[PDB]
């Protein structure tokens, strides 16, 4: 029933606006020259690094570290969200640990491009904007951490998905069940299936003159997987040249 699919698509998007403190519809109404309200401080050179860390509360590591942070506080949100996820905390626990160690960072990318366009991305929850420029600029095992992620971003929000979209497409990427070390593969391919019909339907009323974005949306998953990839081989460099950086216990057991 295409009404029970409707149900699904609004239950998941409620759950959303409240584990996500920072949705799409407010990060581009920071970005679009559409406020005095409150629009970011801009963060585009060293000096405005420094007026910034007082206006928002060595250079490239510590920015590393910022991001560090970040993908914790956002790995408990996305954690918060998936429990929502109708069917999910009925599953083996440990199956759903698998789930999060390897669709966690997928879904980090996807909504980190909410917070980008081409020229950088909002920081501290939308109060600060960070250039794409200065990010390539810093010192070089790190200024290509964030490069392929705009790459990225530029691609997916070509496709103009909006809050209600993306958390039905954030649900179904969580419940894959071809993720490595799977116990019982069955119920969640039965969870995902209908996450799938509930994506569809969505992509169909919201964006009917859109076609085949379901599928076009669906083939972003690639795209996904080898940012993740990129990304891991580059802090496997990282640990190795700075022997005195350290990583979170929370985003190290993800890596494996
Ligand atoms: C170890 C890291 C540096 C964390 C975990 C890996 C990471 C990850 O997988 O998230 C890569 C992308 C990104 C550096 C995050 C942190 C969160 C962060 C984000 C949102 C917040 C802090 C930064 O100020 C800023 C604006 C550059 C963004 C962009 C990219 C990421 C997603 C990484």
């Amino acid at each position: 029933e295409s009404a029970d699919l409707r149900a699904l698509a609004k239950h998941l998007y409620d759950s959303y606006i409240k584990s996500f403190p920072l949705t799409k519809a407010k990060a581009r109404a920071i970005l679009t020259g559409k406020t005095t309200d409150k629009s970011p401080f801009v963060i585009y050179d060293m000096n405005s690094l420094m007026m910034g860390e007082d206006k928002i509360k060595e250079v490239a590591i510590r920015i590393f570290q910022g991001c560090q942070f970040r993908s914790v506080e956002a790995v408990q949100e996305i954690t918060e969200y998936a429990k929502s996820i109708p069917g999910f905390v009925n599953l083996d626990l440990n199956d759903q640990v698998t789930l999060l160690k390897y669709g966690v960072h997928e879904i980090i990318y996807t909504m980190l491009a909410s917070l980008m366009n081409k020229d950088g991305v909002l920081i501290s929850e939308g109060q600060g904007f960070m250039t794409r420029e200065f990010l390539k600029s810093l010192r070089k095992p790190f200024g290509d951490f964030m490069e392929p992620k705009f790459e990225f971003a530029v691609k997916f929000n070509a496709l103009e998905l909006d809050d209600s979209d993306l958390a039905i497409f954030i649900a179904v990427i969580i419940l894959s069940g071809d993720r490595p070390g799977l116990l019982n593969v069955k119920p969640i391919e039965d969870i995902q299936d209908n996450l799938l019909q509930a994506l569809e339907l969505q992509l169909k009323l919201n964006h009917p003159e859109s076609s085949q974005l379901f599928a076009k949306l669906l083939q972003k998953m690639t795209d996904l997987r080898q940012i993740v990839t990129e990304h891991v081989q580059l802090l496997q460099v990282i640990k190795k040249t700075e022997t005195d950086m350290s990583l979170h216990p929370l985003l190290q057991e993800i890596y494996k």
